[PDB]
């Protein structure tokens, strides 16, 4: 399964994420983007559905804030780094 996170502390509201997987990441209050599937824990597995607009984002974020994973980050969005 695929997992994902938002690292809110080097999110700097780049907005790519959002538009090119609006099923997975959405804005706060403050701008910044976190995963509507499990607030921001890495904890939900990706639907097959949305994997590939998963991989889009990944790509797309200037800012390398968005993570992907094979396990869960247990709400830690450097677990893997
Ligand atoms: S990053 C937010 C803080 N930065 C700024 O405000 C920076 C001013 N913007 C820039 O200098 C450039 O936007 C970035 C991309 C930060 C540096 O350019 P890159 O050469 O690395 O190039 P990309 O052009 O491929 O980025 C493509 C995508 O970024 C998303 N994007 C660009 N500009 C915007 C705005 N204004 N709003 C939302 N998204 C934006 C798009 O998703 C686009 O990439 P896709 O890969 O097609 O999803
Ligand atoms: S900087 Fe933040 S707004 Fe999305 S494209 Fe990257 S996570």
């Amino acid at each position: 399964p695929k997992y994902t996170i938002v690292d809110k502390e080097t999110c700097i509201a780049c907005g790519a994420c959002g538009a090119a997987a609006p099923d997975i990441y959405d804005y706060d209050e403050d701008g910044i983007a976190y995963v509507t599937l499990d607030d921001n824990q890495g904890i939900v597995e990706v639907p097959d559905i949305l994997i590939d607009d998963m991989m889009d984002a990944f790509e797309g974020c200037p800012t390398d804030s968005i993570k992907v994973a094979d396990e869960p980050f247990d709400g830690d969005p450097n677990k893997f780094e």
